[PDB]
DNA sequence: CGCGCGGGA
DNA sequence: CCCGCGC
């Protein structure tokens, strides 16, 4: 976010272009600038960005998801005055307080209606007891008196509330999660009412928002429930209609939920007084939000002077009306809770399949357990970001390991002496230059060798955020604390400040979007300033100085251990990524051999990645949820391969293993950090899913593959990538690109990358080759959804019994497209993909979890094991 | 192989 | 919409 602008996200299906004109007028007052987007799935991306210090200066959305944010301290506290307050109905800004903070401005108000065709019947009930009656009048006539979406219970809680229900109790200022209001005599009542209308043919149990909608606005209804949303389609209609208030229950006033279009500021915003006058003395005007409101209807208002006009709309008023009498939406995460369980049992009550006494008590306690659950998931996820690797560290370990460094690195100058130069494997090395093509060649049946060095040019310096470290003091401090054992003598660490780590992470991806999203010309500028380092073996810590926002999240209340360098004092490290080279031998055998193996049984699922950018093989343990006879871990080729071989049914689940293992094995020898992460990411639940004892579930392949620059974001906390390399040739280009960390390399004989790829903006620049070469690139990396998704289904199923659920749908789909066509074979597929649905969401909804994962994002941490140095 | 159908959200 | 699947 830059100082002296304004940047305001707000969502597509609002009125942007009459709020950017309100922003027009601002920036004509006082030259600032203002500028309004509607990202994408913006509830979710507000959250993911805000968390990392970026993102816009305001945001709109409805308010319940405000308290989230305030939770993880992504909104900065509103100070409005008493004046300017009394300006705005006082149970609108009830909706925006969080710990007694105001965490936002309230803009509008929403709440259900009853919506009535004043033909059919002008004068529409008081009560839901009358409607009983009145159904029986109209279903004489051919119609019927009311049809709502039965489906979502935020249609029919306004009924079930009326009586007494709740959600969670408010008090002091705080909801009581362990405090929820489903199952009390008015919520009993309220349910039965709804369930006995079923009963007596009034309403049918599958009625859903589309069956509703469509029969009112045809004519076939008296009545619906909906909110303002839905004016605008019934007024495409012949339906002459009124909004009114709901009908009563036992003489109490139905309760729809209220929501609240609410704009906050983000804690990172340098321009929280440009906002505050932003929205206090242009938005929040009549001229404002009648701007807005031209655009796209902004329903009720919750600006007492602008809502007083446009109640001149009894369906504002009745709008108003409605949420007054209704309960404010609980602001808190635990309202997911809420819903799952309140959804089951009004599904559950209307079908028949529970009583309304025992779905409601399941609803109260289920939805008791899976938000206390909620809160201890919450408070574990801050264990993990704040743990810390078993202590090696120490100032004598430190001296001792810096002796042996020293030492080595003496032994490494006089072999590199005695050889004419520095080596990999055969290729020889020399950082004076940058290798832009090279030979490979092919002697015998093993791998391709790198011999040569072809086209060049000097080697770029070093970006200036990025330092060289020089002293094995400072080598074995980081090595120590860090988990990291490179080969002695033989590689060079490095310090990059992680707030301009930060900025080149952007930068980059500004390049591929200037580029059209590929390798184009700002992207090859970057590339022409970053550093060759092919052949070396190396390791990037980052370095997070303390607040005195960001993408890291050190915690600097942690263990402190004394740095030999001064200038780590007040900082924490982590480590960002990390290129090895693997001597060619045994291991370099067993992996090519399983990549071969897997290729030649045709067990790879070829797909396209980022539109067209490339072609990905995949295999590993995924879980295909397109495909609805899926049940079981991996691609369909492997639910297939399981069944048809006449050999061995596992075969191919053991080479997986190995393939994943033998890669674990020779990078966790460098990395003793790797099984550290492993051990505190994945759960229990988890384990059975991952590829034998490592944090990969799926491993890709890419032949001469280019990949533009970009991140990661659902993989887990580091991700191994290697390359081998078939037949004899050259290559130009090809290069692994790690733009924000100013360096680059050709891969060679077995080069192995591990870095945070959710965190690390990267790429591989488009290739070309001579002669038959083919480098082969290939990424084991953690895709949390799979191993959530198959955790969930171990729990329902057990974990041993989803090979025979897969083998039987694989049967029975078989079976119906042998008899009765692809189209019979495809329905079988539709109804197990709903039978899957249904399960994994009930285990989801129990908190069951492959991995751990932030609550806030939805994703993983931006790395682990933060070591914070001081030095006094 | 292409392009259909498909799930989840 | 997308590091699937099958006609
Ligand atoms: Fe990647």
């Amino acid at each position: 976010i830059e100082e002296g602008k304004l940047v305001i996200w707000i969502n597509g299906d609002k009125g942007y272009n009459g709020l950017a004109e309100v922003g027009k007028k601002f920036e004509k007052d006082t030259g600032i600038k203002v500028t309004v987007e509607h990202p994408d799935k913006l509830e979710e991306k507000f959250p993911q960005v805000a968390a990392t210090g970026d993102g816009p200066d305001i945001i709109f959305w409805a308010h319940d998801r405000f308290g989230g944010y305030a939770q993880s301290g992504l909104l900065a506290e509103i100070t409005p005055a008493a004046a300017f307050q009394d300006k705005l109905y006082p149970f609108t800004w009830d909706a925006v307080r969080y710990n007694g903070k105001l965490i936002a401005y309230p803009i509008a108000v929403e709440a259900l209606s009853l919506i009535y065709n004043k033909d059919l019947l002008p004068n529409p009930p008081k009560t839901w007891e009358e409607i009983p009656a009145l159904d029986k009048e109209l279903k004489a006539k051919g119609k019927s008196a009311l049809m709502f979406n039965l489906q979502e219970p935020y249609f029919t809680w306004p009924l079930i509330a009326a009586d007494g229900g709740y959600a969670f109790k408010y008090a002091a200022g705080k909801y009581d999660i362990k405090d929820v209001g489903v199952d009390n005599a008015g919520a009993k009542a309220g349910l039965t009412f709804l369930v006995d209308l079923i009963k007596n043919k009034h309403m049918n149990a599958d009625t859903d928002y589309s069956i509703a909608e469509a029969a009112f606005n045809k004519g076939e209804t008296a009545m619906t429930i909906n909110g303002p949303w839905a004016w605008s389609n019934i007024d495409t209609s012949a339906v002459n209609y009124g909004v009114t208030v709901l009908p009563t229950f036992k003489g109490q006033p139905s309760k729809p939920f209220v929501g609240v279009l609410s704009a906050g500021i983000n804690a990172a915003s340098p321009n929280k007084e440009l906002a505050k006058e932003f929205l206090e003395n242009y938005l929040l005007t009549d001229e404002g939000l009648e701007a807005v409101n031209k655009d796209k209807p902004l329903g009720a208002v919750a600006l007492k002077s602008y809502e007083e006009e446009l109640a001149k709309d009894p369906r504002i008023a009745a709008t108003m009306e409605n949420a007054q009498k209704g309960e404010i939406m609980p602001n808190i995460p635990q309202m997911s809770a809420f819903w799952y369980a309140v959804r089951t049992a009004v599904i559950n009550a209307a079908s028949g399949r529970q009583t309304v006494d025992a779905a409601l008590a399941a609803a109260q306690t289920n939805a008791a357990r899976a938000a206390a659950m909620s809160v201890a998931l919450a408070s574990e996820y801050q264990l993990v970001q704040n743990a810390q690797l078993p202590q090696r560290w120490s100032q004598s370990a430190r001296k001792s390991l810096a002796i042996l460094e020293a030492t080595a690195r003496k032994e490494a100058t006089a072999q590199m002496e005695a050889a004419g130069g520095s080596f990999c494997g055969q290729f020889p090395v020399d950082p004076a230059f940058k290798v832009l093509s090279l030979e490979y060649s092919a002697p015998n049946p093993d791998i391709a060798r790198a011999i040569r060095r072809v086209d060049s040019v000097p080697n770029p310096p070093l970006p200036s955020h990025v330092v060289a470290i020089q002293s094995t003091a400072v080598d074995a401090d980081l090595s120590l604390a860090m988990g990291v054992s490179l080969t002695p003598g033989r590689h060079t660490s490095y310090l990059v400040d992680a707030r301009a780590l930060q900025q080149s992470n952007s930068a980059a991806v500004a390049a591929r979007k200037a580029d059209g999203d590929k390798w184009g010309p700002a992207c090859d500028e970057m590339f022409r300033g970053c550093r060759c380092v092919t052949g070396q073996e190396v390791v990037f810590y980052t370095a997070v100085k303390e607040p005195a926002g960001s993408l890291f999240k050190p915690s600097f209340d942690g263990p402190a251990f004394r740095p030999s360098w001064g200038e780590l004092s007040g900082k924490a490290t982590g480590v960002v990524a990390c290129v090895l080279q693997v001597p060619i031998g045994k291991e370099t055998d067993i992996i090519c051999a399983e990549y071969d193996n897997l290729v030649s049984k045709g067990q790879f699922a070829t797909v396209d990645r980022f539109g067209g950018d490339h072609t990905v093989n995949m295999t590993g343990n995924a879980l295909i949820q397109n495909d609805g006879k899926a049940i079981s871990k991996g691609y369909a080729v492997a639910h297939r391969a399981r069944v048809t071989s006449n050999v061995y049914g596992k075969a191919n689940d053991v080479s997986l293993q190995r393939l994943a293992e033998t890669v674990w094995s020779v990078v966790e020898k460098r990395l003793s950090f790797m099984p550290a992460y492993r051990d505190l990411v994945i759960t229990e639940q988890g384990k059975p899913f991952m590829l034998g004892a490592t944090a990969t579930n799926i491993i890709s392949l890419t032949e001469n593959q280019g990949v533009m620059l970009h991140l990661d974001t659902d993989d887990g906390v580091w991700t191994i990538i290697l390359w081998f390399h078939r037949h004899s040739g050259i290559i130009a280009g090809g290069e692994f690109v790690l733009p924000s960390l100013g360096i680059s390399f050709q891969p060679l004989d077995f080069t192995i990358v591990v870095f945070a790829a959710n965190t690390i903006v990267h790429g591989t620049r488009p290739l070309q080759t001579t002669g038959k070469i083919i480098r082969w690139g290939s990424s084991h990396f953690l895709r949390f959804k799979d191993v959530n998704a198959l955790a969930q289904l171990g729990a329902a199923y057990g974990v041993d019994e989803l090979d025979a659920k897969q083998r039987d749908q694989l049967e029975e789909v078989d079976a119906a497209n042998s008899k009765d066509g692809v189209g019979a074979a495809r329905r079988v597929a539709s109804c197990m993909a709903a039978e899957r649905k249904a399960a994994i969401e009930a285990q989801k909804a129990a908190c069951v979890r492959g991995v751990v994962m932030n609550p806030c994002t939805g994703r993983m941490p931006s790395l682990l094991f933060w070591q914070v140095w001081r030095k006094p």
